[PDB]
């Protein structure tokens, strides 16, 4: 029988956010009238688990398309890696054109924001871009740091790769999954919070 | 080859909102750094008991395994005004089913005050069947019923409420549903991205 893995981070004031910046925190506003409670959520589009798509995918009631966010993926255990994922750490792996790959790293075993998270280095990004994968997910809130001019994002976007950031892959074994990465259906944005689920084989 | 139907309303400033209230509109903010400020009952969403019950269970208490799994979509587009017990008594509705009702609402783009809602007697019938959930294609599952007996009857039986479905493109029948809401903590509802597959994936 099918296992469903919830690989999404929860959303609440005081949650881990990028570089611990107070302004990146979400805000909940409640209003009560008798027994009726209603609220508003005000959040960064890059909060917690989120999708970042190439600009050209979005701008109608135009939204990030689902063709690639919903389908088979491959999750690789890269918990041995230190500092950053390089081409050398991923070149021998079974990664093909059209694939959606997720990287479980040491990030998954930390609960707070850490500045020196495991990120995808330029050379690994260019390899993945040139391979023409359809997506890549990482388990830190950003897929890149310590690289002026954001070359990892830009190479992946040139090739049309969608990026998922802020996955929580701790309890997920290496293997194949059916992924449903379902972003908030917000018109016009190329970035959106998402609920990402992985299903057995 | 499996079809996925996205049954989620798009979110944008100017969208259909409940009773056309301008304070129910969502708000996007860019600071060139981008935010969305929205009512948790915008568009397609899941209600948490807290919405109608003071100190009621909040959103993270909704079991994700109830939101993922087989469901049944019924065509009730012939109905007028409301769905009564008499409209649904004959349908194959068992214990633990997730049932979705397509109504005249799915064929309307704007908000309508006289939307098709689930009536008190139908809510009571569903609670006694011990269904795991009900979805409707109106922004609210209830109107013109002082004291909100439909939410309450349904909440008391542990029945999950999805509102805001867009179902005009999905044929009557059996689906594997993934209703994937943002992972909000302590809220009365959460916007959900809902997808319907015509076989398990
Ligand atoms: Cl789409
Ligand atoms: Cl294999
Ligand atoms: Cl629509
Ligand atoms: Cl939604
Ligand atoms: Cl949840
Ligand atoms: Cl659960
Ligand atoms: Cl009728
Ligand atoms: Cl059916
Ligand atoms: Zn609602």
């Amino acid at each position: 029988a099918m296992k469903v893995y919830d690989v999404t981070a929860p959303i609440y004031e005081g949650m881990p956010v990028y570089k611990n910046k107070p302004e990146k925190q979400p805000k909940r506003t409640t209003i009560t009238n008798g027994y009726v409670t209603e609220s508003r959520i005000d959040m960064d589009v890059h909060t917690g688990t989120h999708i970042d798509a190439p600009l050209h995918m979005v701008e109608t009631f135009e939204t990030i398309p689902l063709n690639d966010l919903v389908g088979p993926c491959k999750l690789f255990d890269l918990t041995h890696v230190n500092d950053r994922i390089t081409k050398d750490d991923i070149a021998h792996l079974d990664i093909q054109e059209g694939d959606f790959v997720l990287f479980k790293t040491k990030n998954s075993f930390e609960d707070a924001f850490h500045f020196e998270f495991i990120f995808v280095a330029e050379d690994a990004a260019r390899y993945l871009a040139d391979k023409q994968i359809r997506g890549v997910g990482i388990d830190a809130l950003g897929i890149e740091r310590a690289q002026e001019g954001h070359p990892t994002h830009k190479t992946l976007f040139s090739a049309g790769v969608i990026i998922i950031e802020g996955l929580r892959l701790k309890d997920v074994p290496e293997g194949r999954y059916f992924m449903v990465a379902a972003p908030l259906k917000l018109v016009g944005t190329d970035a959106a919070p998402a609920r990402v689920l992985l299903f057995d084989r």
